[PDB]
């Protein structure tokens, strides 16, 4: 794809659940704040989504250091919502306090680099990109990391 | 995409939800029986799901025809599965008596022409498929409405007896 | 072709037979109204004219409901109206209660996506237009519904007035 | 298109009415005859007569110039036979000794440089082959009403006086 | 080549033995009224030049009709002033009241279509190019000969032109 | 961005390093059945504590012990990278190590692995998993070794 | 074009008016010869045709040396053949001792390099060919030269006596061999 | 090249051997004067080199006409001098009456189209041009030809005639024009 | 590579350790100074570095003649610190009295030609430059040492005398 | 040019002056011997020739290291024969015992990069080559006089057969 260290990170725009309501999201709306953008791959599966939880959870703790955290994946806002309204008993999520972006054309998933494009999902993916647009940090790889995320939040502020 | 009126359908093959399994679903598995492939654009959205309520309601009547239906969306089997678990007073389908397919990759909605480009989903089509794998009718619609299953499975009938019985004619006209 | 589910039908003008004498129809002329746009390949064929004489049967009852049925080949409108003038015995079709179009240019057929281009004729398509214009369902076809189309321009119209059916205790979340 | 004077003429093979019936014709069918093949733009066209009636009832002295008359059109064989079936009363042509040619695809009014782009129907032309394959003779031009049986036969004489 | 019916004539600029002097002329020069635009091969033959005495001849008839008529061959204005100065006696056009417009760079008759590349000369064509400067008529052969049918066709068109497609 | 893609075979590497106070060439096909964290930094002799270096060797037994090599790179040559190793640590230095030091002189590999800042010649701070089949499994790319010990682990089931 | 200096000159095969009949003429027919081949742009013009006329008048002196002398214009024969039977008052040439080619196609023109493209015309060129089918000589001028005539038997002459006898060569020069 | 027939002769710059001097010549100084520019391949061979040695014994001949001559090669201006210094019994040239021009860059022989490309060195052309500095002829020979010396000569009266008068023309010869 | 003799030298630009620290240096900055501007392959060699300690020696002779000398490898400005800090009786150089210009992005040894490419390192190479900016001079060969010191002294006086 | 270190040398034939006669020469003849082949702008000029001259007297010491030395100017080789004609007094070489090469199409000083292309002349340019047809050595100035031979010596000899100040060690 398109990402390159050291570059304005690549743009995107998607519709997110935010607070159980549907919002247009775009990079553009974070200028001067630092992003982490993370990709996973599929909502509803059977796999623990420690990921999702812990950054949820973690999510003030981002934004006492001035950064939005931000969830994506191939499936519809309608598919993100009702996973978040589903409990963790018969599967779900349950409330979450960080935007989760509907990747549906997977265009986002394609301009970070991220697009399996045997399946049509996107790899578990995270990206640091700070107040001026500039990716800082990439990061990719396979199997289900909110700790190291946070360090480097605090390192490009240290 | 490659949805030829009159020709074999676009091979498929996908990993569907089937009473409440996953299990991998290709064309060939119907050489034989005549298949409704019907695509509709997302689960769990507020647009009422009538049309697979319909279907699944129907299925029956449609295998009595030797017709199996098969729904599809882009939405991947996890989130069939969990939509099919969901009640209908939370927006769900409940439980339904057809596949549900998978098209994550999105290759069968490109491959029989439905695919929105813009936006990533399928337009809502549903093509019939006789028991050679032939393709004898595509239908595009707008929005849903329910008693096009009861289209659907008229045209299967009047397929299967057009492939025997002949074809009608009105009375009083004769060729040259 | 420019046919797309849900957006302004391709614009069209042609030279139709109407009321056995040639009339330029074109989209506009419509607006308003229902608009069943049907194409076929050729006229004078040996292939009974089903769906075109049944049409034309229930030919009030479309209009009745706000509904203008059109029939299109890449025949000429000479060759219609001599179609339409030679009795059905012989091959015809008897007089006719739609228009026939003639889309000698093969741009109609081009534009909603049904030219056989192999051959330069038309595959066996039905499109279903309502009173903005927007093209709300197409039909492709082997083989030769009339009642179906009918059926259908209602439930376009309940989808309206009314709203879209939908089973007891469904509800969106 | 593609017809140039004294070079072969572009190929052809189309589906013709020949007597009543249907029958594919191509170009080769006539190698060591002349061929004219005529090109018109509309079946069932009653505001001006039509040259086709002429050249049918002159088949026989083109036949004595070994030489073979083809109409065309971009009208279906369906439409040619309905018209040549219908009554005289209503314009109907009767029956003909030559076959008329049809043109769905454009592909033959096209090769030869006839095609009127802009509404899909042939121009009204003429053309002359020799018994070679070789195209002699290029007549094109718009009018709503044939032209001439006449000057088609001394064109063939005057290219095999001149063969000789 | 370029010539199409319905469509604009090739343009075309050629200097004319016009009345026994040299005039350019132009297919603007004609807007308004029909041209019959003629190519024969060469001048001098030993081919007796029937077609153009007789056009010369009926150059009146012509002019009835507002139509210009123009012959046009690859050779010279030198040589076709010459040839209508040699006498119809000792071979010669005599006197002609048509131009013969020069085409040495053969540039008329690839722009028409006419040029038998072989030979570097002009096939017989025969062009009829309305009023508004379309092109209304193409005849090519590789025979050696014509007039009335010329003359038949300009009122043809002109027919065509004021009643419209009937007839 | 270069070449490496998770699940396709790493990017093949050859170079000139310095393994245990000598140069030595180490090819990828190397290191077949064992898993390799090849980490590019940016350069030798430099103004600020070889932290990351310096911490990947002392815990290199630790990824000896989990099956994999852990090999360090720059643009630098085998001589800096030798010279740096054998300076003391007193206004500059290393110290010895128990990891390859790899010279990536041509920039063959910085480029490679799509981590090589053009404008100024030198690596960025780019780290890589591969496993014992020679498959891509991580990408990382910064401008930490107890993070990369976990993630070779969770390879690993 | 093809026409090279110290080369075989390119060949030809051309409609000629030889004595007021057509001929077909090659310049394979003229070895063992010397050829002055000439170029001029065109028949009937106002143009007083002085190089043609010289030409004519001299042609027997020019046979004389085995010289055979050919003029060349795009015209066709049947121009040429008139030309020649236009009296000179007429603006003609009159009868004619030279034949005069026909190059239509302006092929011939093109192979010796003359052919002003823009125009479909040759510049006035002259080519001297030895009777080995050699090119000895190619001149271009701008408009027609009478003493063109003279200078083309004189360098006849000169090329036959070096074929002969060798290198003219000014008193005392030997090469630094 | 770019040397067209009754058009303006290329313009040209070059360093000259006169009178066993180095000397910049360039072609509007020659304006009002003829000039036959004539080329040659190469100093120094084993070719006899006759039409220099007539053209330099003839030139007072050319310049009573109020013409000058002009040689060129590709050999550089030293190369020039020594030949002329050189006896002609051991193939020099010995004192000579016309310049020979320098053409080392090879772009006087190119803009007259003389240029033999492959081996670089220019074929023997001739080049009449009039006092208005028009080309008026072009001849290009195999060899060097004694006699073509001779031939310049009268061409150049020629066209200076024509000048002066006028073309004549033959006996009965009249346009047919009005 | 770009470099031709009588047209104006490539420009360059590259950070360069002068004394004991850092410094941008540029062509532009020597208008008017003759400077000879040599490539060697590499810092902290094995072999004696015989040709930048002569060149370092003669410095001030090449500037007596209004001529500045400068090195350069594809080495960086760190790695020429620690190798002139380094001691000579470890591999080393001490101090130098030319400036070594850095040449990190391989854009001074391509501009010149010198990059033996299938390496990314520098020919042996030295090029003289006058002070109106031309290029005068080009030598490059393979050869391990080289003792072009004196024959640049040569040089540069020669290209002054005329 | 096309005169890469490291690699062949560009290849060459042209017409030379050796002994007195015309010989074809190329780069192939060398083959197993080193060449050194230099360029110079003009036969016949008024510089002293000392370089060609240099390298005449001592070519015999050149081949006895295996090595041949040619020069090369854009001159025909009518000019350098010539110009060995000529006595040194008025201005000639005198007899001369390496071969002078014509590069009158100018493609070798172009194959080598060092034709002066405003002028089309060749720069003062001096190359070496190895007997495996290698290019060792490229070296090009615009000095209107090259004081090369000795230089040129040491060099072959350095290509042949393969100071370090104080205390001065590795490691
Ligand atoms: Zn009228
Ligand atoms: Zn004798
Ligand atoms: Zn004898
Ligand atoms: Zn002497």
């Amino acid at each position: 794809g398109n990402a390159r260290i050291g570059k304005p990170a690549p743009d995107f725009k998607a519709t997110a659940v935010v607070d159980g309501a549907f919002k247009e999201v775009k990079l553009s709306d974070y200028k001067g704040k630092y992003v982490v953008l993370f990709f996973y791959p599929l909502d509803f599966t059977f796999v623990c989504p420690t990921e999702i939880i812990a950054f949820s959870n973690r999510a003030e703790d981002f934004r006492k250091l001035g950064c939005e955290v931000l969830g994506v994946s191939v499936d519809s806002q309608f598919t993100h919502l009702a996973w978040i309204n589903t409990p963790r008993k018969e599967g779900g999520l349950g409330p979450l306090n960080i935007p989760l972006l509907a990747d549906v054309t997977r265009r986002l998933s394609e301009d970070y680099g991220v697009l399996k494009t045997d399946e049509g999902i996107a790899y578990r993916g995270l990206f640091i990109i700070d107040g001026k647009g500039v990716l800082r940090q990439i990061t990719v790889n396979d199997l289900p990391s909110v700790d190291e995320a946070l360090r480097l939040v605090q390192a490009f502020q240290y």
